[PDB]
């Protein structure tokens, strides 16, 4: 058991196609006993069923202000009191369809990108600042990632949020630093989402399709040890990796679980 | 004149001490005919008349979507029809004291922060959607950085905003490439303009007037050329290097005028 | 048991002291069966006695190139036949004191400099060519490394050195990934291994000794979770990760053991 | 007149194809004096005389200490006593077949790849070392280079010599900044050359070809400006204005002259 006895929220889950629930699934076979939020309840609690272990499902909307000043309070209740919270895993990321996918990169209005970059990077923070004070020392905290060190057609703003992510991680990692918590990002390489999937087969058009199966293609041509975009386990156990005291002296970093393709140009 | 007969757009000016007063003067020094922007317009008005020449000094809100969706045609009217512009220049910041300064990285709002990204990093691609329309190719579009790959103190915010910023200028070279269209960024060493000034002489307190100069004092140490923060000119010269032909090949990119320094640890 | 079943070899020990010994005894309390290489054996013998468990010890000069075209079958010989190798470290690095230390940069004449990059960076590729036909899929070879990516005092070519080391790493990663096998590099911050204790004490004058102090020191400032330059063993487990099958998706590629230092400026 | 009144040194002129050639003649053109450098100096002769203007032209194999030791005193020769270099342009890389081309990567024996590190990255520091007593304050170093941050096809050891190039680059600059001299690089694009354009040929076989020509093809489609492998223009342009006055701020780095490419993703 890589995380025995460990407590690790788990943020992210909507459907079995989701990192986290790759996440939490991984987390539970290693001995960790999760604290799950969420954002659709009802397909949640049937989603998460099909775990291998019981968590409490807690409802957490990160732009939602009174979630976010009772999440401490309602993860101990969760718990138990007495009881903290080892990890975290930040595993939400959203923009609009205007600064994400077939809209044109200057279309994008900025109320829709604000949007974008609140759930995707500002939410990593306030999550931050939220559970710290029930963090135990050693603890970690993992956010999920995909490089924007590289402009790329249709991931436009929320390639921006991406970068932004990074910086705030970087900022994170010095607050987590004073309770002796670690904090990381995971840059994963594309995986097939329900969403994801729904593109290749067409959903946002001929030419979103192409250019996101010429970006797969492409990832395991790159990839040393090649990249399967239909399995999710070898992020999750990256994630587990660096909530587990194997990487004690990484934080404010990235680990790339992309099977390599970012350190090779073809 | 290495600038000479171009038509460029300088915004940015609030002072003498604006690192922007000092690429319009250089501009200037160099033969191109210049078109400011201004979001206090009085003081715009007598400051800009300590510039070698006389240019047309147009208002300009980044965050008003009828200055940015008239602002083609006010640039056309200032220059004359059958002229367009060959550079732009963004030296425009902003970020509210709660995300820079002393306040908490965890302690600033979103809006604050939102409104901080919009003026900082969305508004380089919306300055240059309304403008490519009316750009030369050949022509360069150059924005004001500041190096946020490391985390640092009292910045905060804008740091997180610079990293988006550096995402922003990734693809907005893909939009102004099809006009033949280059777009870089300047990551400048600090420079002491007013507000740098008066934080020195402890405006934001003494810990942040020491954590300035900490920074500064380790700015010349790591330069091998050395660092003068009271000296704007090699920046200046810089912004109008990327303007000119000598840089061609070179988009998307960001140009380092701070000494050398981020190229060393100590 | 992190390592249970896999057979790695480790090479580098020379001390007590090494990083080396450090990375050995943490695989063998995880329950990996070692094999270790030295360049002296007899008094390498007398310290690898201090292992928690013993371990065939082997002769390799990584400049003789008669003990890499036996290696592979001396190590079959000693793993027993149709077994392979789980695992590889690399804990190689040599400069003379011409091209690292207190002599000028431009003064290292390059038969020194040639020979700390043959020890130091290609020493990594010819152990990888000798070793991957005995390696199985699912197997990692990991390198020591320190950051080379900003230049600084003493260090010299050993950092140009390393430089190439990282280099190298992604090309050992196209070659490794034909036999399902990850390569990496673990960038530490500094350890006070017998000699870097020594060079703080004195021993190479006044001035490098405060450079270097200075330059150690900054490391345990900027590491939002500090920095021990006596511990070893945050290096250690973090090789073990790599050594692991938790970072499955992650070659080519530099994981930094530094305490975050890398990702702060101040 | 870019580089008027300024005395450039310009080693790496072989063919009218090279570089070399071109940063001479745009120097040239530009006002400079040059003094150039050969390794065949018959040859070289009829070929520097197609520039526009005459230069003197000296002897300098760089692995040769004598030709180094006396080519300061062969430089005050040629351009006047009391007078001194205003810039120095590196252009020399060499790599034997052994570690660039269709060899496999390991099959590269030490003694070539340590003979391609001599004249790619150390005669870098060498040149300097040499020259620098006789430099102007305000003058300006550049090597020539391309990206090696990721692996690639075919480049295999040269990526490596890039790789400690650009370390050697940011130790030239804490020694240049002594004499207020600059060094830096510009990593360009891939540009026909005679030897270039012979491998898409057919000169390396037919696999190696279909892998340069494709990795050459998505440098194009890349670089939001496009990019001619036919052109050296633009980067002959990009090193005359690292040698200039504009770019007073920028040591120990990079410029890249690839049309942007290196930023784009696809
Ligand atoms: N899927 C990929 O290819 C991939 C690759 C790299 C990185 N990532 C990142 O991994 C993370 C997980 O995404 P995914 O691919 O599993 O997709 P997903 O569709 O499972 O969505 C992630 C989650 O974000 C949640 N979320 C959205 N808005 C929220 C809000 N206001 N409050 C709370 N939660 C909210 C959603 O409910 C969902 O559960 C994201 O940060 C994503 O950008 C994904
Ligand atoms: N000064 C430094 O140390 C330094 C160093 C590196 C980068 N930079 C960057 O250089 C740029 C120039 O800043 P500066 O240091 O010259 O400071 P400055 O005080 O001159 O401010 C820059 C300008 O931004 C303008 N601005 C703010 N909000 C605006 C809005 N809504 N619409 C239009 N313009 C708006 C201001 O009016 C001002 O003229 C900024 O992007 C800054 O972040 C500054
Ligand atoms: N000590 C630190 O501060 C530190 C920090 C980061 C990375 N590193 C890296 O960790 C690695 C291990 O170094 P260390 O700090 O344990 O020092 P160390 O004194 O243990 O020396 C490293 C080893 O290299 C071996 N070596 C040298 N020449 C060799 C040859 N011809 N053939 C075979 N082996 C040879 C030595 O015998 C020694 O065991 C190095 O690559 C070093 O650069 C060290
Ligand atoms: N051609 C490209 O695609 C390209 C692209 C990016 C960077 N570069 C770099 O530009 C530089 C110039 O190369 P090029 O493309 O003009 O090729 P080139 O064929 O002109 O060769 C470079 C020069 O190196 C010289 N050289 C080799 N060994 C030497 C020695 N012992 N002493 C002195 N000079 C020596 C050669 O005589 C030749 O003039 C190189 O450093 C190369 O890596 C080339």
């Amino acid at each position: 058991g890589l995380l025995d006895g460990k407590r690790i929220l788990v943020s992210g889950i909507i459907t079995d196609s989701s990192i986290a629930f790759h996440i939490a699934r991984v987390a539970q076979e290693q001995g960790a006993q999760l604290v799950l939020t969420g954002f659709r309840l009802r397909l949640i609690q049937r989603i998460t069923d099909r775990l291998p272990a019981k968590a409490p499902l807690l409802e957490l909307d990160v732009q939602n202000e009174e979630h976010l000043a009772s999440l401490a309070g309602r993860v101990t209740e969760a718990i138990g009191a007495g009881n903290k919270l080892d990890g975290v895993v930040h595993s939400i990321g959203f923009m609009p369809q205007t600064g994400m996918g077939i809209n044109p990169f200057f279309d994008a209005p900025y109320a829709d990108v604000s949007k974008g970059i609140h759930i995707s990077a500002y939410s990593y923070a306030s999550m931050a600042k939220a559970l710290l004070p029930i963090m135990n020392p050693g603890g970690s905290i993992v956010g999920m990632d995909f490089d924007p060190s590289r402009a790329m057609p249709a991931y436009n703003w929320m390639t921006v949020a991406k970068s932004a992510l990074e910086s705030v991680n970087r900022f994170v990692a010095r607050e987590a630093g004073k309770y002796g918590v670690r904090s990381n990002l995971v840059a994963a390489g594309p995986i097939r989402t329900l969403a994801m999937s729904a593109i290749v087969g067409g959903a946002l058009g001929e030419e979103a399709g192409a250019q996101i199966q010429l970006l797969e293609e492409g990832w395991d041509q790159r990839a040393p040890i090649g990249w399967n975009m239909k399995d999710a386990t070898p992020v999750a156990k990256t994630v587990c990796a660096l909530l587990s005291d194997w990487l004690p002296a990484t934080t404010g970093d990235i680990i790339y679980a992309d099977g390599g393709a970012h350190t090779q140009l073809l």
